[PDB]
């Protein structure tokens, strides 16, 4: 888009920062009713997904993978503490009761998933998450 | 099942697009922080140089923000001569002196553009937009 600003809705359609916007937005927004629910927001979901597949992260690196903001994260960190779903190991962990925790939240949130690739074919996600993929890679501040 | 590896979350579409849209929101933020600008403005001023005139509540969903935020900005934009009020309700339009100022200021983010596709061929930056358009028209509440 060297020569100017996407012009026509046909235009917008292919300008990705636009899409993934508006993608994560609704997305976000979706999950966090869900979560409701269960007590917990976003970024708690989502620092037990990363513990759940790191296993153990410090606090900083929770509020990349989380992506959330430091002081965010650390204060997060401390209530799921305090809840019972993170143990500290500066190293945190999951408790058997956070895994439980994500186990029992995700028939909802997978069913979310589906909805969202329905009229996509498996190769096409493979491409769109490789591009989305190295577009982190390009501008990621931090190399994990 | 959640992602349970590494290899998995990095193939992730939500993980991605999230993460994604968090850092080019920073640094688009950033950037235009110096020229007086955030990126609520900038990208009102973006959709209504597709659209011309929106009402505020069709801004919120194209710029992506919440409609009192929305509402609030666009009240600084009849302040800044980029938009002016027009006669169903909540309707603004694109002024001449705010296509002149997203024209001016968009070589910023034309930069910031070529970093993150870097090392991304034109195919792949087709599919990876065609799957994420699908993918909105999937989840959204807002048929525009």
């Amino acid at each position: 888009w060297k020569s100017g600003p996407p012009r026509t809705r046909d235009q917008l359609q292919t300008y990705i920062p636009y899409l993934f916007n508006r993608l994560a937005n609704r997305w976000n927004l979706d999950q966090n009713r869900d979560l409701s629910d269960h007590g917990i927001n976003n970024v708690v979901f989502r620092t037990l997904s990363v513990l759940f597949i790191y296993k153990t992260l410090t606090v900083n690196e929770v509020a990349v993978l989380a992506v959330t903001e430091q002081s965010t994260a650390s204060r997060m960190v401390e209530s799921m503490v305090s809840s019972g779903l993170v143990k500290r190991e500066r190293v945190v962990g999951l408790t058997p009761d956070g895994e439980a925790l994500l186990r029992k939240i995700w028939p909802i949130m997978a069913s979310n998933y589906d909805k969202l690739i329905e009229g996509i074919e498996p190769d096409d996600i493979e491409v769109c998450a490789r591009v989305l993929a190295r577009m982190v890679e390009n501008i990621r501040q931090n190399q994990i």
